[PDB]
């Protein structure tokens, strides 16, 4: 194989440590080759001296590592700056030394040292992707099925121990990035590192899932930043969306980032996910309008045109969601959303109503089960207006506190059922005893205890349904055990209205104070996953979508038949990426002078 | 005119309620009640929250409501009256049922029974899930929302009336 | 960035001065409170006679004004003295 041929004496020099280290006894590196079922390339496809001799070989170590942070994470190694034809080209040398610090890197997570790792991270390049990338990988081999076990155990702990020190340590370089400019953060995180895929550095954390780099300020300034566009001028909601209503009497009137350069700033502001955004919210809302518009009017005798706006509306719905679903992501990936199935099922819901209505036009009994079908539709497509709510910044951690608090909300639904279901089913038996069992029965048992709770104590009607003829208001009955019905609907509400519901009070409050913060750092993360949804989202508005995806289909002329695809990357200058090199140098160097003067500051050293 | 006046006393019925409320400006100088001025104005922001959240399931529950209710009917002004009118004060308290019953056309002693729609008797259900989503859930998330409010801000309330 | 850490740690020297300033009010308060209403009622004649608390409301320190010696001064300022 030409792989290992490629791979130089360094790699040869690490894949003897992993030998080495690999023939000690009760060693982790061996239970985790051996429960890898991988191949020597590193295809996970499950020959054999290639699969004896070298199975710690560099390629498949990287292949198990890039497996091991992530589904869809890879790294990229060239050997090719370690022939000696390049030995006179200019920095080869330090990325020779940058790839090999690397590697050692790697290895020294691979075999859990944390002052060897911390000096190949000192010497190496990349700082704070590689601390994130060691960060994630240590805390997810801690708590593997290959370091299961008694005498691997201290090992299981205490380097991840170490894992959260790398967090730690990733996070104060990241401040010491805030220690000296905002500006130069913001292009050291918006560079692509050419080793992992050419990957922004905010993209390997939210693969990483570190929620403690992703809840730092200066994350979410690089966030807005990669929110409107990177233009300094509108930033405001209502100011975006007098941008979007009015663009020609605004965008030469703005500040900036001839006619192409107009052009060009046009392009620049219709391709921001905020502009993608508010064009996706306010398609929605002339949808839910019109839908609104659609289902509090009459409907005809024959099909209407709003019908068929309706029609060719969700049909581009439909596409665009089927789009997501086959061709974007996968089946499981889609469905594993809530938004996805609630989008899912009011495409059901107005197929349903609408195949109500189309199956027979003239039927006024197939309009009202077509406005009772679209009802549904009506309740759902609302509610999936409330999902552009997590862009604001005091209605996100609402969203993510109800969606905590609904386990104290279906508590209270089963506390509540026991009164509900025992003080219906004896108040109904007790009101009526002379009554044969039916539907209504069942209605007077589960509807009137109910509206008992919020409020409406029906007193009149049961003093009519119990047939007391007395001046007081229950008093002169036929059935003299009629009179206990106030009793267990006295002991009914104490039960109710003030003992449940003050219990949920209790609940909410313990529930809000204990996961106010958690609900703050998943919004964050829900927050890099909304720009990272909108930054992907096609830049027509929904109705227009399926002939944005007529555009795909235009994209499909450039695939196979045409086969005239030009696609470019802009490349970034390799003195703005030596400055950022440098930067994260004098950076990490003034972390850990100010980490190791912290550390020997404390009251215990 | 008579009709003069009735403008009259309408335009100067925001006078009455704008002169009374500018009457809660001398309370400033009250120690029990200034920090509670200061507090109620860091509070408008949840308020602004659970409005955002509860006129969601209002015009739904409206729109879906007032359409069940009345399905062979064109659109007009009192429609959208009924629309934005009964789920508020269902919110409040007054659940209008029997005014529900009589104009559901529901002849059953049952209160929703004996119906001419047999879709109709799906007014409560919505009814349920919707005094459900907001006297259970978002008025206690208000509750939840205040004392964390108050809990953060009382101090710097203090400093602010200071 | 190379106005850096001036930048930082003098705004933290900057407090220091904040907290300086109510213990000379507390030490006044140590003392004498007719004589802190004597000293916060008087102008100086180097800041265009301006008394000390309209310093404090045009420099805007909020852990000065929130002392209990200031309140006093504020409501001696009150009731016409
Ligand atoms: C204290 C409780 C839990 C124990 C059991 C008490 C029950 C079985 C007793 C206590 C008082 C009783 C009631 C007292 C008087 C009357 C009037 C009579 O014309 C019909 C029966 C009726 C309405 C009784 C029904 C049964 C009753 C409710
Ligand atoms: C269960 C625990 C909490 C206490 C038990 C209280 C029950 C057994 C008592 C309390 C008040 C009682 C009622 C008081 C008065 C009357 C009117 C009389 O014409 C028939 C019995 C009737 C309707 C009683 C039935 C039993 C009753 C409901
Ligand atoms: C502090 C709280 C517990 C107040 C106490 C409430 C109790 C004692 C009151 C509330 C409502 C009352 C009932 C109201 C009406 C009737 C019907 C009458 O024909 C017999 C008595 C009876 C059944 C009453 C019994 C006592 C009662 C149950
Ligand atoms: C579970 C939900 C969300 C999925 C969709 C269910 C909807 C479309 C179905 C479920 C039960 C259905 C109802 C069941 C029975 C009747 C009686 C019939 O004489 C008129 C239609 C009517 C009133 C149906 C209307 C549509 C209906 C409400
Ligand atoms: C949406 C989730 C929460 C559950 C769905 C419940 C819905 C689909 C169910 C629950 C109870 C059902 C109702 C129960 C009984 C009747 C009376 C019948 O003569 C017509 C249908 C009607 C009016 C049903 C319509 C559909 C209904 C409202
Ligand atoms: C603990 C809580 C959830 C109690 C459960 C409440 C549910 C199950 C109850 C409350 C009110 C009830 C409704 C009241 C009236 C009617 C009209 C009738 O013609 C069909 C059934 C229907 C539509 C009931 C269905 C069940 C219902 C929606």
């Amino acid at each position: 194989i030409t792989a290992l041929d490629e791979l130089p004496s360094f790699a040869l020099a690490i894949e003897e440590l992993y030998k080495r280290e690999a023939k000690k006894p009760h060693s982790h590196v061996q239970r985790l080759v051996s429960l890898s079922n991988t191949d020597v390339l590193g295809r996970h496809y499950r020959g054999r001296d290639l699969a004896n001799t070298r199975a710690y070989n560099v390629l498949r170590m990287d292949q198990i590592f890039a497996r091991l942070v992530s589904k869809d994470f890879s790294v990229n190694r060239d050997f090719t700056i370690y022939d000696s034809k390049y030995d006179k080209v200019p920095g080869i040398q330090f990325r020779r030394t940058a790839q090999a610090s690397h590697m050692l890197f790697l290895w020294a997570i691979c075999l859990d040292r944390f002052r060897m790792a911390r000096h190949f991270w000192l010497i190496g390049d990349q700082s704070i992707i590689n601390a994130l990338v060691a960060s994630r990988i240590l805390e997810r081999l801690s708590t593997h099925r290959a370091l299961q076990g008694p005498h691997l155990a201290e090992e299981r702990a205490k380097m991840q121990h170490n894992a959260k020190k790398f967090e730690e340590l990733a996070v104060g370089v990241l401040g010491e990035c805030h220690g000296s400019d905002s500006h130069m953060a913001s292009e050291m995180l918006h560079s692509k590192n050419d080793m992992f895929n050419k990957k922004n550095a905010i993209n390997i954390a939210y693969d990483a899932k570190s929620l403690a780099f992703l809840s730092h300020p200066a994350t979410q300034s690089v966030i807005n930043a990669d929110w409107y566009g990177h233009l300094k001028s509108v930033t405001s909601f209502w100011a975006v969306l007098f941008a979007f209503f009015f663009p020609f009497f605004v965008l030469p009137f703005i500040n900036f980032s001839g006619a192409h350069r107009l052009r060009r700033k046009f392009a620049k502001f219709y391709s921001a996910p905020y502009t993608r955004f508010i064009s996706d919210l306010l398609s929605h809302f002339v949808l839910c309008v019109v839908t609104s518009y659609f289902v509090l009017d009459k409907l005809e005798d024959t099909i209407s045109a709003i019908e068929w706006i309706l029609l060719v509306w969700f049909v581009a719905l439909l596409l665009e969601e089927l789009r997501q679903m086959i061709f974007c992501d996968g089946i499981a990936e889609y469905i594993s959303d809530t938004w996805n199935r609630l989008d899912l099922i009011m495409i059901t819901l107005f197929f349903v109503g609408f195949f109500t209505h189309a199956s027979d036009p003239s039927n006024q009994d197939s309009k009202v089960v077509s406005k009772g079908i679209h009802a549904f539709l009506v309740v759902v497509l609302w509610l999936r207006f409330m999902r552009y709510y997590a862009l604001s910044k005091n209605l996100g951690p609402k969203l993510i506190m109800m969606m905590e608090m609904m386990k104290d909300v279906s508590t209270f639904v089963f506390l509540l059922l026991i009164f509900l279901i025992g003080y219906g089913v004896a108040a109904q038996s007790l009101l009526s005893p002379d009554e044969d069992f039916s539907s209504r029965t069942f209605i007077g048992v589960l509807f009137r205890p109910y509206f008992q709770i919020y409020g409406e104590l029906f007193l009149d009607d049961l003093n009519s349904e119990a047939n007391c003829l007395g001046d007081t208001p229950f008093t002169e009955c036929s059935r003299e055990t009629v009179r206990m019905v106030p009793f267990f609907l006295a002991v009914y509400i104490l039960g109710s209205n003030v003992l449940l519901v003050n219990l949920l009070i209790a609940m909410f409050n313990d529930t809000y104070m204990k996961v106010q913060e958690a609900a703050e750092d998943l919004w964050r993360k829900q927050n890099y996953e909304l720009c990272a949804e909108y930054k992907d989202r096609p830049f027509l508005p929904a109705p227009f979508i399926l002939l944005a995806h007529v555009h795909m289909l235009f994209m499909r002329l450039l695939r196979l038949c045409g086969v005239h695809t030009q696609e470019h990357e802009k490349i970034q200058d390799d003195e703005t990426k030596r400055k950022i090199t440098t930067f994260e140098e004098l950076n990490t160097d003034k972390f850990l002078r100010r980490w190791e003067r912290e550390r020997q500051e404390m009251l215990e050293a």
